[PDB]
Parts: C-alpha cells; structure tokens; sequence
C-alpha cells in the first residue's frame, strides 16, 4: 500500500510528481493548493507547518500531522544522490534508519560529512529543521566523533 | 483478555471505541479528521479542543481519562521491539501509557539512559513532572 | 474534643468516599452547601468524585459558569472541607493522608493531588517545589514549604 | 454576652456584614454583598480585584474608602476562635496597626512557632501584606522568634 | 494663605473650599461625588486623579499636584504625626515636609525611619524623586535616637 | 525695561503666548492657553504632554518645538530658582548644558549636593536624555570641591 | 556566459529578469516601487511581502531561490575592490551570494578578520547560522594586517 | 551635475524642496512643506518620522530615500556646526563615515571628546546603526 515509485528522486521531482504523490497518500483534496503554489520536490522537502497551514490551507493540526506522517515516510526512503555528494544519507541511516529523513535539511545548508563535526544544536534546529530534541542530541553526539 | 493493537487501529476501530466509552457525540469529528490508532495515541489537548471541537476542559479530562485506560491496556508489540511497555509497567502500571510517546521518538531500552527531562516533556508528551522524574531516575540506573 | 463533625452544619455523610462518588452524590453535596444553582452545570458536565476533587479555578469559571471570584472562593472553601475529611482508602495505599494530617490536619486536603501524580510515602522525599505546585496543585507557598521541609527529613533509611 | 466590644468578624454571617455596610455608609453595596454571599470569612479575605469586578466598586477612591473601614475593623476584631497561638497580640506588640494582618497569617496556617521560617514572598502572596515597610518589620521581628 | 491647616482631619467641605481657592472649582463636583476628604486628598495618585476624578490632561494634573505640594508643605500633621517627622523633614529641606503623610501613613516615625529602603520610599510612601529619596535616606541613617 | 536673558521660570501664560507667536507656533496658542501653560510648566514640558495634552501630533513638529525650547532654556535667567548658580557651573562645562538648569534645581540639587548625584537621577529626575551629556556632567560632578 | 552587473542594474533590467524567471505577475509592483539592482540585491522577506505584495511564503521561497541564483553568478567588480566575491566562492560557490551584503557595510578582505557573528547576521544579512560560522572561521584564519 | 559642498545644516525649507525635486521625490514635496522640514530636520530624519509624519508608507521607498540622504550627508558642508572638523576626520577613516558628522556634532562631540565615546553613545545618541561602522569609528577614536 506504499506509494509508487519506491525510493524516488524527490529532489528532482516537478509539480506533476508531487501531484501524483498527493493522490497516492489520499490528499487529492489539496492537489489544487499545491498546484497553485507550484510545489515541486525541493519545496515539498522543505515544507513547514506554517506554509502548510497558511499558504496551502491545511487548517487542521491533525490533518497536518497526517500529512507530515506521509512526508516523513517519503523523506526516509528518498534518493538524495543528486544533492548528497558525501552520502550523509547513509551516515544518518547508520545511526538510525529514521534519521535519513533529515538528509535534505543538512545538505540544503551545505553541510557534508567533513563539516558535520562543527555543527551546533541551534544550527540543527533552526537551519536544518530537526525539531525532535532526542534526534538532535543523537545526531550531535555522533557528529562530534566521526 | 487480549489487549487491542491500538497502533494498527483504523478509523473504524476508533469509531467503535468512541461508542463504547460514551463519546458517540464526537464520532463525526473523529471521522472528518480521519483519526486512526496512531493519531488517537498522539492526540493533544490542543487538537482535541480546536480540531475535534471538544470545548469543555472537563469533557477533555473525561476523554483523556478513557484514553489513558486504553493506552494502559494496549498491545504495542508491533512498534515496541525492546519491550519498553513492560519496563514502564514494572516501574508503575500507570507508566505503560507512555509507551507510544517513547517509541514514536525512536527510543528503546538501550537509548533511554541518555534522555533528558526536556525531551520527556516536549518530545514524548509526559506532562506530569513526578512521572518524568521517576522514569528519568530509573533510566539512569539501568545503564 | 473540638469535633464539629457531629454538628448539624457539616454536610452528611461525614467521612465520605468522594473518589468513588458518582454524579448523584456530587448533586447531593452541592445542595447541602447551598450551591443548588450550579447543579445543572455539574450534571451537564458529568462531574463525578474524581473530577470534583481535581476541579480547577479555570474549569469552575469557564466550564461550570461560576463567573464570580468570590463565589469560586466560597466553593473552594467548601471543597477544601470535603477534601479534608474524605476517605481516600481506595486510592491511598501508603496512607499519605495520615502523613499529611500529622504535619497539620488541614494538609490532608492535598491527599488526592499527591496520589493522582503517583506519589507515595517512599517517593515523597524526592519531590520538588515545582512538582508540589504544578503537579499536585498546592497553591499556598506556606503549605508547599512545610510539606517540602517535612519530606526532606523523612527516613528512607 | 449580648454586645461584645471587639467584634468576632471571623464568625460573622451575611446579616452582620450587611449591618456593618450600613453603619459605614456603604448601603449602596448591600445588594451586591448579599448576592455574592459575603460572610465574615470572605469579608476579611476580600481583595481589590473582588471588590472591583465581583462587587462592582469601579472607583479606586471608593475602594480606598472601603478598605479604610475594613482595615479599622480588621485591626480591632476578635480572632480568638481562629488564632490559637495569639498572633494578634504578637503583631499588635510590634505596632497596633499590624493586628490587621492576623487573619491573613492564620488563614495560611501560620502560628507563633512557624513564624521564624516565613519568607518575604509568603507574606506578600499568601498573607496579603502589600506594604513593604510592614513586611520588613514583621520579617525582622520574626527572626527573633523560637521555632520547633 | 492658610496657616497650619489640619488637612488630615479635613472633611469634604474643606476640600471643596480648597479647590475653589486654588482655581480648581471645575473639579468640585467630581471630588464631591467621590467623597474626597483630607485623608484621601493627601494620598491622591495620578491614576485616581485621571480615572476617578476625570482630570484627563497631564498638564492639568501637574498644576494640581503643584498646588497639593504647597498645601502638604504647610499642613498641620499633629493628629497623625506623634514623633514630629514633619519638622525633621522640613529641617533637612522645606520641600521634604510634603512627604510627612506618606511616611506616617505607613506607620513610620523618627525612630523607624533608618530601616526604610529607597524602594519602600517610592512604592510605600510615594516619594517619586530619586534625589529626594536618597537625601532622606542618608539623613535617616545619621540621626540621633533614644 | 527689557532684560537680555528672559526670566522664564517667572513667566506667566501671557509671556508663553508671546513666545509661541515669535517662534511661529501661533497655531498652538489656544491649546497652551486652555492648558494654562506658564513658565514653570513650559520648562518642564514632556514629549507626552506635547502630543496628548497640547495636540502636537507630528514628531517632526515636536522636534521643531523642542529645538526652540532648548534654545530658550539655554539662555534663560534662572536666578530666582538657582541660588547656588548651577547654571554657570553647567555653562562652564559646555554652554549647551545650561539647558539642564531647571531640571537640576527642580529636584532640589545645588552645587553642594551635586557630587552625590547618580546616573539614574540625572536621567529620571533631571531629564537628561543624552548619554554623552549625562556622562560629562556626572564626571565633572564627582571631581568637585565639597 | 557573461555575468550580469546586477549592482548597476536599472529598473528595466530588473523587469527583464522578472520575466525570465516567470515572475511577470510581479513586474507592476517592482516598477511601482522602483526596484533597481541595488534594491533587488538588498530585498528582505518583509519588503517582498508588504511592499511588493507577495503574500505566499512559498512564493517568496521560490523568489529567493531565483534571487540566490542571480546573486551567485553576478558581477560585483564595480563595488568589490578587494574581490570578496572570489574569497567567498573559494570557501563554497554558494557563499558568493553574500558579496553585496558584505561590501554594502564597507567590509573588504583586510577588515574581514575582525567581523563578529552579530555583524554577519544584522549588518550583512547572512541568515543561515551554518554559513555564518564557516565564513567567520575562514575569516579568522586570514592575513591579519 | 552633483552639488559641491552644500551647506545642508543651514538649508531652509526651500532648499530641501529643491533637493526633493532633484532626487525624484517631488511627490513628497507637499508633506515636507507642511511639516516644515529644513536642513537640520532633514539631517535628523528617522524611519518613524518618514513613515508616520511624512506619509512614506513603503519600506522600499524609504530605503531609496535614505540612499539619497546618505549621499547628501556624505558630500555636505558642515562648517557652521563642526568647529573641530570631525567631517574630515571621519572622511579620512572612510568617505562613507562622513555621513555621521551631524549625528556626532549634534551631541556636542568634537575631536578632543571623541576618544571617550562609548559604543552605546554612538548607537543611541549619534544614530550610527551599522555595527561595522561603530566598531571602526570606536577603534580609530581610541588611537588618536
């Protein structure tokens, strides 16, 4: 029942592939808003609570939670090869498969394996969008060794 | 009997449970908002009031009283590989209710030692300071 | 022998098992204390013993429609009396009631607050000021300080 | 035993509160006090907030006149029913005007033996002693009290 | 040009007369309605003057306080001032006599004055000028007791 | 007879009115008249009073006003209210500081007391808003002959 | 290709650029507000939303995506005497975008060593902490004369 | 062309009006006239005054305006109000710093007093908003 394709190249997705994914996850109701707002792969991966509520018209916190549940799954299994030269995806995944979801957040700030050692807690929260403290702490700890 | 597998519940099972606990009045809201097992387990005061239309603080308290019961006697085996449920339960039967909170952040027995008070509150949704402190204490001494 | 509990003023029954009270017993108590005007609200909101013991200023004002701060103060004055003389045996295995009562009879009113957070005699030594305020609902600083002091001087070995 | 000199305000009922309001020229407020069921206990514990919002006394000046009368009543009231350790005389010995704080202290369950441990925050928040000068004097004298 | 007026004992009628003398007859009605007597007049605040007595202008309030300060400077405080703080304050600076009622209303006297803090003189006694507070405090610490 | 430095502390409403005309603020004559602004009040005028009580809504207009008032304050005769001649003391430091005379004497400061003054007092009690000015006045005050 | 001299752009060149990036809808606002190269380079979230009428946060993100590209491949020679562009670019090509922010405060290579984190954020408009930290680090390991 | 050493501190309303025309802000002439903006007020103009009192609602328009004002401040003659020639001192540090002259002299600063100035004073009293500028001015002031 998992949305197809599996292991998708979400960074390179255009509006059309975003549209298809919305259908697969049962969010067809939001296709129009996503289309109007021209959400592509890059924007989907970087979507915030605020943008989802205000710009895409998803008023319910519960609906947003359902949406982020699906987005997290997509992010966890996505192919980041185009944008992830140092393979941060595998580094994160080795710590915990669930951490792979943070790949785009890290590479979008221009982080890579070599720079990761220097990263701060604030940076992981504000710049990389890692909201769960537990996750931040684990990633921080493992980054300080390498 | 056998404990219900709430993490795997679909909308229909949530609907059934609302009827059983005398909250039929809220079936429509829960249906509209597409509340399944996962969302039911993770429900907040805020979502209950704003998104599900449960305006009364007293009614919400009654609801959480029922939800805590359900959480206490749920089967978490699908999502709880390290059996945090039994660990929590051994400390105090009432702590079993926090199983889904902990496993949803990817915690297990081995990782538990490193958790902070802030994390148990903000990430795991353990609101009572007393409960946090006891869980924290026991986690550091299993280490 | 200052036992006004045998007096006519004091609501009947004495030494009631408030934790197990249902809507009907709550209704009876409201009548006795001269709060019949609020019977309908309490009925509609389905206030039982457990909810009565846990009632907050906010719930009383917003959910039960008691707009006056003075009326709420009168209400809490009555609820404090009830809480002081209630039977907590079903929910108080370690007898925190007597521990609190030995400190000061008026501290018995905090029993349900403490047992509701899963405190017992053994755990009491570790309790913090924040916990007594936020978790147990002990609003008077004087009371918190005395309870805290006595808790730290407990023999846990 | 008909008429006492110092009134037992803690034991006053609605009717005695009503009579007192008349005597002090606040008849206009009798209905509000009746509706709100103000007895001796509630009268002694009345706050600025309750007076303005619940009793409808909108003017700060009117409230000041009211508290001027209440402070007198509190200063000369008989607290014997509720003041086992006689904190009234302790306060009075410091300054007669401080007797007005008796009910505030005994309502928190303070007594002579517990006074040494009381904090400035407690005197302000729990006992309702708003004047710093008064708090400081009470605190100072309380440091030379014997505890258990 | 009243000689030692006993303002603490003044009734409504004397306050009314005073308002007339200082050219504030416009405010007689409000003062009457609010039942301002000597005690309330001496303890009047900016807030009460604006909100309860309807003196909307800050400039008018300033004029009023200018007159009140004069009255306070020349008043007889003997009913309420057993230790004669009035003369003590006046000897320091004639302009300090105006603070008598503020101090004696809190139960202060010559013997207690030394224990007061700058915050207390502001919050409890209504001495708004820091310069005045500091001078009163300093002199209080150096005074002769019994 | 015409004095060189005007005795602004002793000015009455009529002199204030004249001054408003001279500086091109005739538009405000009515407000000043209604509010009964005399010399004392003119010297003590605040931004707030000027905006709310005198109806000068524009911050630019208020700036023009204060530009004129500062000049007046700088060259005024303070002899009635300045027994210790703080005006000349301030003037000796910098002629522009003479504008603070009424601020200092209104708190009851004089040459002998000046040594004890604090930064907070110069700001809150004396109305010296410019840090640069406060610092210079404070410094010079500490190094005075007591 | 040729790198455009965006610092010297006039309204007309800004209008052309808006067309090329698919933001023709906003041409009128940018015209009305008289946005030239200097103002384009210094545009803030606030100005974009309030003054230029770009209500959607998503749309603003799309816009800044394009502006960042422009800034990355702009010619700054008129205003960048010490060639901070190449210094930034050597660290990471993506840092070239911060050139105008730095030169607008009157920073150059020689002054860069002394710069503070607060300055990079408030004065230079470098919003990403990661970027700030890297730029700060590299600035401290320069020539200190 | 571009005016040589204009004596902006001594400008009257009429000169301010002319300058608004030259920089293409004729639209605002009326507001500036009504508000009686002269040289002294122009040099001391704030964001707040520009928005609320002069009716310049757009942040972008205000930015354009300050861009022009900065230019004017950079090339102005301050001699009437600048006895110690702080203008040339600031200019020698960096031509762009000349713009701060009126801010400094308006607080009564001069060359001799400059050494004692604090960061807070440069920001709050003198209106130097850029930290980079403050730091450089502070540094150079301590070393002369």
């Amino acid at each position: 029942e998992v949305p197809r394709p599996i292991l998708p190249s979400v960074p390179s997705w255009k509006e059309a592939e975003v549209q298809t994914w919305l259908q697969q996850i049962g969010f067809s109701k939001y296709c129009e808003s996503f289309r109007e707002q021209q959400v592509d792969g890059d924007l989907l991966l970087r979507l915030t609570e605020e943008e989802l509520q205000t710009d895409l018209g998803m008023k319910s916190g519960i609906t947003r939670k359902r949406f982020f549940r699906e987005l997290t799954e997509l992010k966890t299994f996505a192919n980041y090869s185009t944008c992830d030269r140092s393979n941060l995806a595998d580094w994160l995944g080795s710590l915990d498969p669930r951490f792979r979801q943070y790949t785009y957040g890290l590479v979008s700030c221009g982080l890579d394996r070599s720079l990761l050692h220097r990263v701060s807690e604030q940076q992981l929260l504000e710049d990389c969008g890692i909201h769960l403290g537990v996750h931040r702490a684990r990633i921080l700890t493992a980054a300080r060794e390498m």
